[PDB]
Parts: structure tokens; sequence; C-alpha cells
């Protein structure tokens, strides 16, 4: 292109966001910064949950790994909030917003698990090798994997360990929401071809980004494609566990939105 153009770009071949994209990237950074627990003040003032929590499961699942009613009440008594804030980035999106009520729904009740999930993993400590919850509850994967979540557990501290090495900045984290939440693969979706359009624009502008972004470990882009592939599967172990969870226990124990989100 132009002289300055050429200057400016010599470092770089790989396509860089479009100006259009990089107004979709600015929108989602900031509906991200804006829902996120903490601003990025989330080590210092967070607390742990007490040793002496989380290691009696005694309430039993079909997969034999039990829950322990007291870590599962600490868990829950947080989760509205964390719940609502996926909500509020959602909304903040125009692609999103612009949707049907109906598939708005479908979306959330879709992805819920898995932003929520990427959000606990990013805040993987490895000096106490824990996850902080909600940026405020420092959990470690007993007391995680008893408190309800069982195996779930494992997958999330495992992804948390292994996105240490990926720096991801908070634009990186919103378009892996983005793309997580914009997915066609629900049961029940009017605007299909919408929300396939709009992934897709999420998904190009989040490769250019990452060109952008100029990574030191190699293969960035497939990598944090099979981390998409991860929480999915995150998402989807956690829908069948908490089917489980609802035949052993009580409703009483469930705070409504929990209820709400992952009914069907
Ligand atoms: O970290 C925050 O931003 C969000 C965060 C908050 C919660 I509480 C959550 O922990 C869960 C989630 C599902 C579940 O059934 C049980 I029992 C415990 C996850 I993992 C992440």
């Amino acid at each position: 292109g132009s002289h300055m153009e050429e200057m400016i770009r010599s470092l770089q071949q790989r396509p860089e966001p479009t100006p259009e994209e990089w107004d979709l990237i600015h929108i989602a950074t900031e509906a991200h910064r804006s829902t996120n627990a903490q601003g990025s003040h989330w080590k210092q003032r967070r607390k742990f949950l007490p040793d002496d929590i989380g290691q009696s499961p005694i309430v039993s699942m079909p997969d034999g790994d039990k829950v322990d009613l007291e870590a599962f009440s600490e868990f829950t008594k947080i989760i509205t909030p964390a719940i609502t804030r996926v909500v509020d980035f959602a909304k903040k999106l125009p692609m999103f917003s612009e949707l049907p009520c109906e598939d708005q729904i479908i979306l959330l009740k879709g992805c819920c698990m898995e932003i929520m999930s990427l959000r606990a993993a990013v805040r993987y400590d490895p000096e106490s090798d824990t996850l902080t919850l909600s940026g405020e509850m420092a959990v470690k994967r007993e007391q995680l994997k008893n408190g309800g979540l069982g195996v779930v557990s494992d997958a999330i501290f495992e992804l948390g360990k292994s996105l240490s090495a990926f720096n991801l900045d908070d634009t990186e984290v919103a378009l892996l929401q983005a793309v997580l939440l914009m997915s066609t693969d629900r049961s029940g979706l009017l605007c299909v071809d919408k929300i396939e359009k709009s992934q897709e624009a999420y998904l190009l502008a989040f490769e250019h980004y990452v060109n952008h972004r100029k990574h030191n470990i190699p293969h960035f882009w497939p990598k944090l494609l099979m981390k998409v592939t991860d929480l999915r599967m995150i998402g989807a172990c956690h829908a069948s566990r908490f089917l489980h969870m609802k035949v052993e226990c009580p409703t009483e124990l469930f705070p409504p939105l929990f209820l709400e989100v992952f009914e069907d």
C-alpha cells in the first residue's frame, strides 16, 4: 500500500483486524471488563475456602463421586451473581441483544457453564494450585471436586494450568466468550443463520487479533481453538452431572437462577 502503511506493517504479514473488527474487538473487550468481578485485583483480596470444608463427600452420585453438602452450599451461595455477570456480558454485545428474546435465552443456557469455567480457569494460580471463583474464593482441586463438580473440577484445573502459558489478555478472554455464546449447536433457535454469521465474524476478528498480538508460543491460534473444544466438553459434562444432582437433591438446595440456567 502507501509508504507509511508498508513501513508500519513491515514486521507483520499475517492479517490484522480491519477497522470493523477493531470496533467489534473493543465492544467485546469492554463488555467483558465491565462484567468480570474485581478489576484485575483478584489475587490480592481473595480469601481461601477454609481447609475443613469440602473434605466430606457423602451424598451419592451415579458416577460414584459423592457430594459434600456444605461445600456445595458455599459454591451455590455465590453462583447467582456469577451467572448474572455472564448474562450482563452477553447483553452488551449488539449481535446478541438484537436476537429474539427466546434465542437469547437458548444461547445463554447453552454457554453459561462454558463461560463461567473459562472465567475460573483464567484465575488459576500456579503457586497455590488453586482456582479463584468469582475472583474472591480460592478453592483447591479436592474442594471443588467434592462440592458438586466431580471430575469436571479436574478438567477445569487442567485447563487453567495449561492456559497459564497462553498469557491471554482481556480481549482474548472476551472473544473466546463471544465465540462460545454465539453458537448454533443448540436446539430451538430461530435465527440460526444470523447467529452463525455472528460467530464467523467474531472468529475472524479473533484470529486477526491473535496475529496482532504476536504471542511467543507457536501455533497459537489452533491451540486456542482446541481450548474452545475443551470448554464445550466441560459444559457438556457439567450438564450431565447437573441432571444427576437434581435427581439426588431437593430443589431448595439450588438457587433459582442456577436451576433456570441448567434446566434442559
Ligand atoms: O470464577 C468465576 O468468575 C465464576 C465461577 C463461579 C462458580 I460458584 C463456578 O463454580 C461452580 C460452577 C458450577 C457448579 O455446578 C458448581 I457446584 C460450582 C465456576 I467453575 C466459575
